[PDB]
């Protein structure tokens, strides 16, 4: 119906999707932010960004990440 965020939601981490939810929310917003949206630090934030990265999730929110 919506978000479309599904991607490996059958086994994604909590940081992930949260993730993905939040740079569909906010498609401009860097890592430093991006972990504490969903509680966590950064420096891990991308690590869990980056997993949604290998996905073919984060070229376009995140993606900067890199």
């Amino acid at each position: 119906m919506v978000d479309s965020k599904k991607r490996p939601g059958k086994d994604l981490d909590r940081i992930d999707r949260n993730i993905l939810n939040e740079l569909q929310k906010d498609g401009r917003i860097s890592n430093v932010e991006l972990s504490k949206r969903v509680g966590l630090s950064p420096t891990p934030c991308l690590e869990r960004v980056r997993r949604l990265e290998r996905q073919g999730f984060i070229q376009g929110y995140t993606a900067l990440l890199n």
